[PDB]
């Protein structure tokens, strides 16, 4: 019963339908944490995301921790971005990704705020790293992050962290899903039904 | 083919009835203490030594910012091992870094663990337990005792646990049948035994 | 077998002498101007086309901070580019970046070339003709030819030179007759058929 | 005759006795461009590396591009850098390596200056980048940045940027070293009167 969740962060982006046709052409399912300047930017993209099978979750306005741990706007910034998403798609879609982590940025002031909102939070169990092989060739950056990828899936479940917004992501994702699969992965997006806790403060309320 | 039980951020209300149930299966395992739960606690920490476990520490505060951003680590584990000291008379050198030591525990921090003289141990199996909290005891357990059951593959396994929750204490009795006719025995960490278990794949710890 | 000879920071005083010299072996080559240069040598410019190479860009400043660090780049490239459309009726699309395009040209700057509809040409071959500079040039270009003779092993080579050095220019003649005997051709670069040849492996450009 | 010249930035450093130990049983000689504060805690491994075989050479008292480049203490932080390692190996080494590199810091005028004192100035062709793989394990670190090396040497000669001040960093030189020798190079150290130019200026004064 191996599932990888593949999730993508930041976006959508100018690589988007890129990785939008390698997904389809695998017929692979993955979710997306959209920033709210992009999910306006780029509304075709979003609303294509959703059509083609993917979860379209929130990733904040501002991607400022000043702003949405310190202050506590996170919510806020989940419910306003969440409002964007729904005129796009119809749907008020109810998980979150914090911008860096929810470690420590989530402390127990917001994370009751973020269940007493129906929010839910995912963090992940692998991190590709993938956004900082930024200063080397494009299809090497892509090895090394695929590496990266293949190597440390074993658990039943793994939360694969991405950005849909670098070129070198994008690229290592047709490796990454035929490694996996070798691996007996499934690529499934995230299902609300069959919601289950991935945070690093272990907190399953959310 | 060893198998090795830590037990995370007690001692605890649950952690009496756990030492009982390992003490019944000639089992021995490993605790990582958080401060204050030493400070009130010194029975129960006392005892986990005096039957044959292994007692590390798990730092005064477990925060994350405190601990890894600020660098606080080795200070609070050594401050830690000093609470334990005053206890079992011994001055432990194992540490269990709160939340994994993937990143937090930085090329510098890591620096200053092998100086201040500690190991680190991380886990390769996950109880999970945490997710299953707050819910029916024993559907629970169930659960958590698949959950390691499964991924015991390798010759030698670490496994997290959290004797401060009930759904992992009550998992921790078909965990040991079910893992003991894998071939599997039950040992506490030794230290002149150490080898490396940690996500960093740093080898100085 | 195709070589591409390519030459940067002209067109200057060796240039003509140059030209005729590839001329006279019935050899065309790529060019990358700067634009104060091109606002200087206009027939030059004018000839280089006119005689069957390729006439590119090297941007306006050659100034790594404002180019890259700045984000320049592209209008450094589109001012350049309008400079040469001025005397050959074209506009080309050809970059050959300063410095090379790694890292100074970064993930967003690759994007805005691509947008301006730029590509973006860097060498598989480097004569380090600057090495020798402002030495005894019989001597100098002899080893400066040897060094590009030693790295022609690929069916495809781009060669960086640069024709405002005089053991460069004097380096070519061997070149020619050496790359020749390698069974090479050697050929300008032509748009219709674009080929990514860039540090970043960016296939866009 | 194929020729990698190994060089190690920010030295000396705690990792610097293991990759002493590692270049000597590969009987390799390599390069150190080291900083002034260290040279000042770590002269045995200064002292030793010099009379292990390899060339020591300044990389500035500061390693700060604001007081190096644009207040121009660049020939002034070499001097004083060139100063502390003569005392302890009885040598001024002329040869510097600039911090970030060359360019664009090392304007002409700091160019000018710095053949004014007879200084040479060496950069690099490959940059390892090593010091950006600290939030992985090491091997796997280590792996990666033997890579991006061994698929770079290319050049009858190449120049590899190292920092032996991080773990991932000495842990890929063993690898390093199994693998150009295998391309057929050799492991030199810089010498002064073999000097040939290595800079982003293409100033051959240097
Ligand atoms: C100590 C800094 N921590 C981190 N930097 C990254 C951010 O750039 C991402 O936006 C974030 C969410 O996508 O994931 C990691 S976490
Ligand atoms: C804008 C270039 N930045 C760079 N950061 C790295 C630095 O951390 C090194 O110290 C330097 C010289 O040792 O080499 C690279 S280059
Ligand atoms: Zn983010
Ligand atoms: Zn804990
Ligand atoms: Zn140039
Ligand atoms: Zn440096």
């Amino acid at each position: 019963r191996k599932v990888a969740y593949l999730t993508f962060d930041d976006g959508p982006g100018k690589y988007t339908a890129e990785l939008l046709n390698t997904l389809k052409q695998h017929d692979a399912k993955a979710t997306f944490f959209l920033i709210g300047a992009n999910v306006k930017e780029f509304p075709d993209l979003v609303k294509r995301e959703n059509a083609e099978g993917h979860y379209v979750g929130m990733h904040s306005m501002t991607h400022n921790f000043a702003k949405l741990y310190k202050n506590g706007e996170y919510v806020n910034e989940m419910k306003e971005d969440q409002g964007l998403i729904a005129n796009i798609i119809g749907k008020s879609p109810k998980l979150t990704r914090p911008p860096y982590g929810s470690m420590p940025g989530l402390n127990e002031g917001l994370r009751n705020k973020v269940v007493e909102g129906g929010f839910k939070v995912w963090d992940w169990t692998i991190d590709s790293l993938d956004w900082r092989y930024n200063k080397m060739p494009v299809d090497a950056a892509a090895a090394q992050i695929a590496q990266n990828v293949l190597t440390n899936a074993t658990k039943p479940q793994e939360v694969i962290l991405m950005h849909d917004i670098h070129p070198q992501s994008v690229a290592a994702v047709p490796a990454i899903l035929k490694g996996l699969k070798e691996k007996g992965y499934e690529f499934e997006a995230y299902h609300e039904e069959s919601h289950f806790p991935v945070n690093f403060w272990h907190d399953n309320r959310m």
